[PDB]
């Protein structure tokens, strides 16, 4: 599958694509104002993610470091990144179909839009200003709005036990973003795609 990803921002980003325990693609790249790049996923990606780095430093063999979103200090991501990161997560050729969706359950650092590129769905988007309007203890020193549970460490706000509801924290995030997940059991916002379509993540869309 393709992910075209788009950065609309004013600033550079440095993309990130993973799986867990592996890079997708070449797991990262930077992308200046503008910028799109092209990656490929291998069908049938589990729990996939793709995210933006911000304000980050590469030495010449890719070893550094970003303030959101450093996977490991890696300009070619292998594992996920440290939060805030708002991300677009994915699981594809699962029982025949894609399923997509937005998270701010990892906090938010950029606005995201997750679209197919192919028929048959639509697209998600989470693009308001959260770290503009993040609740002051949420807000984090380095960049972004954190979610609740890196901040706190709570059972409730990381569903540790699987039976958490909603909280102040978390309607904030749903606030501003109704279609991206807000904490883990939230009513879900994933969409349901035809199995093997193609996508665009673009940051910044508006």
């Amino acid at each position: 599958a393709t992910f075209e990803i788009v950065n609309r921002c004013s600033y550079t980003v440095w993309a990130a694509a993973s799986k867990g325990d592996a890079a997708l693609d070449a797991g990262g790249r930077q992308l200046n104002s503008g910028e799109s790049w092209t990656i490929n996923v291998e069908p049938g990606t589990n729990g996939g993610k793709i995210w933006a780095r911000t304000d980050c430093y590469f030495d010449d063999s890719g070893s550094g470091i970003c303030k959101t979103g450093d996977c490991g200090g890696l300009l070619r991501c292998k594992r996920f990144g440290r939060p805030p990161t708002t991300l677009a997560e994915f699981s594809l050729n699962q029982y025949g179909k894609d399923y997509i969706d937005i998270s701010n359950i990892k906090g938010f650092n950029v606005p995201m839009n997750f679209s197919p590129t192919t028929r048959g769905c639509r697209g998600v988007r989470c693009a308001a200003d959260i770290v503009g309007q993040c609740p002051a203890k949420l807000k984090a020193p380095g960049g972004g709005c954190n979610d609740a549970c890196t901040v706190f460490q709570t059972s409730e706000y990381c569903c540790t036990t699987g039976k958490c509801g909603p909280t102040e924290y978390s309607r904030f995030f749903k606030r501003l973003c109704p279609d991206a997940f807000s904490y883990v059991l939230d009513k879900p916002t994933t969409v349901t795609c035809p199995g093997s379509s193609n996508y665009r993540v673009t940051f910044c869309p508006t």
